[PDB]
């Protein structure tokens, strides 16, 4: 139950923080093999997946991290470098979905027991600094940017392995963050120029978007997880200086806080709980 932070930029980072949001502490663990600024981070089966990233050089390889032995162990790459790219977990697989290498529309699909990847049907639309959530078993594409800034969502359904267009965005959102809390997906953030401050919520119920309160500083490059029933929007650019702080998202409250900043100033980073 702690936030990790992998990669980023400041120079291209590898080191890795970890968040204990009972003691409101974050602590760094073993680094990554790897510089990875732009990264996509996701959880399966207890284990940290660093997929891709630019150290320049954008990268294929992915990283696991082990919270137990804390130990990253290089396994299976990617067959297209992507940076910028979006990843999630669902039913046992791990979706890399876009990035850039040219603004990438393929997406791969990662299966840990043959440590393979294995292409799967591609995006309608080019979309790196994209952000990637899984809901109700779909996998949703929010924003990016195609190589124009991006407002349009699609959806991943596994069993039809097709996407399809639902509600774009109020706001076209490039490196956005997204998580999933309570049913609903939040976009966090982005950039539009203008670094964004402003969240959407949707709910898939009505296909619509809807603003919640906005982040108290503007964020793009930012990565988002959940936790503990809250949103944590963790760094970011701010368009400029790059961001250590961390902002905590309440629904019950519709209210964003400050908590404990990050050691390292972390844009692009990659997210994720454990």
């Amino acid at each position: 139950g702690l936030i990790y932070a992998v990669g980023g930029y400041d120079t291209h980072l590898n080191s890795v923080e970890a968040y204990d949001p009972e003691r409101n502490e974050w602590s760094l663990v073993a680094p990554l093999s790897t510089r990875r600024s732009g990264v996509g981070v996701a959880v399966l089966n207890g284990l940290i997946y660093a997929v891709g990233g630019y150290d320049g050089t954008h990268l294929n390889s992915v990283e696991a991290y082990d919270p137990e032995r804390n130990e990253w162990s290089l396994v299976a790459p990617l067959s297209t470098r992507r940076s910028g790219v979006g990843v999630a977990v669902l039913n046992g697989l791990i979706y890399a979905v876009g990035g850039y290498d040219t603004h990438l529309n393929s997406v791969e699909a990662y299966d840990p027991e043959r440590n393979e990847w294995s292409l799967v049907a591609p995006l309608s639309t080019r979309r790196s600094g994209v952000g990637v959530a899984v809901l109700n078993g779909l996998i949703y594409a929010v924003g990016g940017y195609d190589g124009t800034h991006l407002n349009s969502v699609e959806a991943y359904d596994p069993e039809r392995n097709e996407w399809s267009l639902v509600a774009p965005l109020s706001t076209r959102r490039s490196g956005v963050g997204v998580a999933v809390l309570n049913g609903l997906i939040y976009a966090v953030g982005g950039y539009d120029g203008t670094h964004l401050n402003s969240v959407e919520a949707y709910d898939p119920e009505r296909n619509e978007w809807s603003l919640v309160a906005p982040l108290s500083t503007r964020r793009s490059g930012v990565g988002v997880a959940v936790l503990n029933g809250l949103i944590y929007a963790v760094g970011g650019y701010d368009g400029g200086t790059h961001l250590n702080s961390v902002e905590a998202y309440d629904p019950e409250r519709n209210e964003w806080s400050l908590v404990a900043p990050l050691s390292t100033r972390r844009s692009g980073v990659g997210v994720a709980v454990l």
